[PDB]
C-alpha cells in the first residue's frame, strides 16, 4: 500500500540519517487527506529543498492528489530502490 | 518584476535565454493558467519529465504557496529564482 511503502520509505531514510525527511514522510503517512499530506511536503520543502526524499514524496503525493495511486506508489518504489542502494 | 504573471514573464525570458526548452514551456502554461489547479496539473507533467531541473521545482514551490493564499511568499520564491537565473547568465 501507499502507507506501507511510505513506512519503508521512512526506515531507510532513518537508516541514512535524514530525519527532517523522516519527519515528513511520517507526517504523510499519518495525513488524513491528501490536502494535509501536501500541507506537510510545503512545510518540509521550504526547509530542505535538495532533499531527494522530500522531492520524491511531493511527486508521489502530486499523483495521489490527481487519482494516480499506482503511478504515485511507482515514484515511492523508485525511491526505496534508491536510498538501499545509497545503504547497501 | 511586479505581479505573480510579470515575475513568470521573467523566469520565462530567463530561461530561455539559458536554454530551458521544456520549463519555458511549463512556465508560459503556468503563467496563462485559469486556477492554480491547472497550474499545478501543468508543474507535475513537466516534473515528470525533467525532475531535476531548477526552474520547475521553484515553480512548483511557489505555486504551492500561491494554492496556500501565500501570494506573497510565493513572488518572493519567484524573485529568488530569477536572481539565480541572473547569476548564471551574467
Ligand atoms: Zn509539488
Amino acid at each position: 500500500t501507499f502507507k506501507e511503502l511510505l513506512e519503508e520509505v521512512e526506515k531507510l531514510a532513518k537508516q541514512l540519517g535524514y530525519e527532517e525527511a523522516v519527519e515528513a514522510v511520517k507526517k504523510v503517512k499519518n495525513s488524513k487527506s491528501t490536502r494535509e499530506e501536501m500541507q506537510i511536503v510545503v512545510e518540509y520543502l521550504r526547509i530542505d529543498p535538495d532533499n531527494i526524499v522530500l522531492r520524491k514524496l511531493d511527486f508521489a503525493v502530486h499523483l495521489k492528489d490527481q487519482g494516480k495511486e499506482e503511478e504515485a506508489k511507482k515514484v515511492l518504489e523508485k525511491l526505496i530502490e534508491e536510498l538501499k542502494k545509497q545503504l547497501e
